[PDB]
């Protein structure tokens, strides 16, 4: 039992690093072309160029800043002008404004809200086309368990991550009748090289939270993507895999 | 057992009519100062002035478009000058721009996401001063049974109903200390005078997800946001309570 | 805007003390004639008579082990003996059996099923006859949040609470073109005679997990139960109200 | 990337045909060793020898009738004889006792639960030594979109498919700390070999209401179980997959 992507095109926004990287990777190591994005369209070829040379797929990285909706136009020209059309989508880019409420600036809200929903959304709508037409297509909405338990300094993230799972369970029944299955998957805590600037003591306290009692790893996530992406998920749509090792 | 609001000052946005009228005129009726908008001021003035009529309470009305910041602004400037503050908050003003996925501009998503959140958000952080220092404050966010469920034609509609669900629960935790309560109310299929200029035929057909097999009145769900401001609902925040006659 | 039941006639299974007790007193406040039940008799005879004599109430009690059929039906026969019929229904009795999983014994995990479901089952059964024949009736599970969160040493007790949750959303379907609404609330953690025996320390440590910073009273659930049984709550029939100071 | 079971051990019950059959015949696809349980020891052992024909796998079938506790232990004697133990549990086994709850028996009530929610509960108890031991185990729970919806005529049903999610929650937290990962799939509308006792009209209904607009297979159920017992999965615990099309 395999699960085998050749022939397939994936698109992975926000996948220079961390969890994006994690996830086209996996993707590619399935068998799939895949497309890398980040705000620096030179890492992101850079990133392709490793990962077509460590899995020796097809990959391409073009620049894309979800807060412009000129850049993820032109970055779809630029797409559209390399492979025939996009198979699957996993739409991952997403920013935090850290802030407590009641001193959250408006541009900290606006562009918490520009990327993760309407960046998110932008995309989305590019890359439909083949989909439909083929009657097969893939949606995967990176969400976070914050947007289903709340977090206090995030009430932008959250409301956002919430708001991609209305955005996930709509879409899902829109496009059902095409068989495009539109999902989302919830991380928990996960560990990148980012959490590396957490204190050892907060990292206990977050750890303290899981009742796997550790940090989940990117490829975990990645995993859990790829199935979504897969055969095996054939009949699920509008749904959100939580994979936060018990927390939620 | 009785639910009295005198001497508090509730502010319902969207509250000229529909099911934002229902809601200020549910508060008068427990004795609640209210503060009524619209994106007419002259309309929401003369609606206070009904009610003001009908109740006997001190009403007032203002000019609010939530698609404006200035306008926002202006608003509370005029508010902080008749009321010392605001106790109670009902976020009910929101819109739609239905339109299937395939089909949806980038305004027809940007303009209800500026409105339903990014408003609903600036007028929250101007209202919670009095709330605060006192410690004792009730922020009831009107959501929507398609913000769970999704609904075709509203991805970004549901999108905005399912965003408030993790701005309830975020914000819910960061006020908890300061007794400030915040809770959203999701509506099912109410019957407004919107609702006539549907078919009998498609308003039946609605009505057959409906175990209780009728609309809900705008004043059952008024009662709703009422049970959330009063004494009885002290120990619940960071809650939904969906008013659907049991569809979900 | 007053709550009155005057008139009407609740039954509040395992009412002699903690959150049953407080929820049968906060019903008899609004003018509700109340029924007593507790596995002793006498002891519900005597809080019965408290109640009647606090309130000036008709109240009654009745002896009602919900592990045994014959002590359900004896309880009903003396019910309707005494009373015209039942308007108002809470489904409060319950127990815990509290062991790890690995050291639960199939009496541990079947006493708890068959005192939290099969008894609020025979109970809601019998209880149904006046509220259908009039087109009116309230029901009111009481769940936890550890039907929703799950709990360690409690996976018995949190599968009958989830377990009613279902209970509730099922029969809201039945019953709902009856008019007999049918809901839950969950209470979190809520502080009763039974939690003093926890150590001071051990508490502070479960209000860790309280955004609220503060265990709820036995009467701010009470008041959420007398919420769900007035007119204020006719358009909410198959939901779950959660009471637990913003845990989940 | 394949998904490969080979030296793990499955069991699941009631497995002779419809979902669980296809569940056991999935993982033994992937190179699990099966146990196929069924009430009906001579219909278990012929369907075990079919599965082993088809696949080649070791595969064992063993009387069990989750009504009888004592069928269950014996059924694990037999079972600790052929094997070392068990990696993997699909906890498959479940019954309907279909009637409007107001003239539902308590013997239809009891039998539901008593192989629904008890026979999950000591099937589970049994198959834990080698996973506690090894520090790896997987347990599927067979849940329904019913447990989440509630349905007419199915108050029994309902009722433990909804408590099987606080008793994957629940255990799931209690066996986190040993690697050992508990989940649920709730499947929505399958079509088994019963779903042709059903008229056309009635399944155009049900279809009606599935935004894929058909029913799944119970390979498309399976697979997702086989997902959970993959190394995908490693991050996954205490969470719900709904299969269902888009209904849920």
């Amino acid at each position: 039992m395999e699960i085998k992507l050749q022939g397939k095109v994936s698109l992975v926004t926000g996948s220079t690093r961390g969890i994006g990287r994690a996830i086209a990777e996996k993707l590619a190591s399935a068998g799939s072309t895949v497309i890398i994005t980040g705000t620096s369209g030179e890492r992101a070829k850079a990133v392709a160029e490793e990962i077509a040379n460590k899995y020796g797929v097809k990959a391409h990285g073009v620049e894309m800043n979800l807060l412009s909706e000129e850049s993820i136009n032109k970055a779809f020209e630029e797409i559209y002008n390399l492979v025939d059309g996009i198979d699957i989508l996993v739409n991952n880019a997403g920013i935090t404004r850290d802030k407590l409420f009641l001193r959250m600036s408006l541009l900290d809200w606006e562009e918490v809200l520009k990327v993760n929903l309407t960046g998110t959304f932008l995309v989305t709508q590019n890359s439909l086309r083949k989909m439909i037409k083929q009657r097969w297509g893939r949606i995967v909405n990176i969400s976070s368990v914050v947007g289903f338990t709340g977090n206090v300094g995030q009430v932008n993230y959250s409301t956002t991550k919430a708001g991609l799972i209305g955005f996930t369970k709509s879409l899902a029944k829109e496009l059902a009748p095409r068989n495009v299955l539109v999902n989302a998957v919830a991380p928990g805590f996960i560990e990148t090289d980012m959490t590396a600037v957490l204190s050892e003591e907060i990292k206990q306290k977050y750890k303290e939270q899981i009742p796997l009692g550790r940090f989940g790893s990117p490829e975990e996530v990645a995993n859990v993507v790829l199935f979504l992406c897969s055969e095996l998920a054939s009949y699920i749509t509008g749904e959100v895999i939580h994979v936060n090792g018990g927390m939620f």
